[PDB]
């Protein structure tokens, strides 16, 4: 049956469930050192250079002090990507956006 | 003067430390519990369904038993990804590997 469906929340929970054995994974790793080492296992050279910059661009979304201009040339972040990345930033919690606040803009 | 010579090693000193901000910003998270909506903003569900899925690559070839072809139907995974997934065991540290066949491999 449910492959015929047009949709499965089993397949929903399977794929949460895939993540969620991931995400302990890592959970525990912080808790041994061993978190490094099993992200370069996890990630391409090019996904940490993306995720290196996606904290980058969400400070300056908390931040609000770039341009256009500025986000699409000395980040790279076009309107595209601020974009899902406003949407992403809406779609969070609000402890969320309040922490990072905490954490981003603190160290200026 | 590095941008224009063959290697720079100061942009890759600063994608280094561009990419240690994340994995500490996220060490922290997991102390808060914000790792969840974190990785949610960080990762698009594609990736984090990739994230969920590398993980079975990785518990299936340290234990050995799938073939090419039980990859290929059941993970996705063609040779080009068991090949890139075995070079990133091969290059692991040892310390790691031995963590991983616990983790992975204990649960069973």
């Amino acid at each position: 049956m449910a492959q015929q469906s047009p949709y499965s929340a089993a397949m929903a929970e399977q794929r949460h469930q895939e993540w969620l054995r991931f995400v302990d994974l890592l959970k525990n790793a912080y808790q041994n050192d061993l978190h490094l080492p099993l992200l370069n296992l996890m990630l391409t050279p090019d996904e940490r250079e993306a995720l290196g910059t996606r904290v980058r661009i969400v400070e300056e979304l908390l931040r609000g002090e770039m341009s256009q201009r500025e986000l699409k040339n000395e980040l790279g972040a076009g309107i595209a990507t601020i974009t899902r990345g406003s949407n992403s930033l809406k779609a969070a919690p609000v402890e969320l956006r309040q922490w990072l606040e905490e954490v981003l803009l603190k160290s200026d």
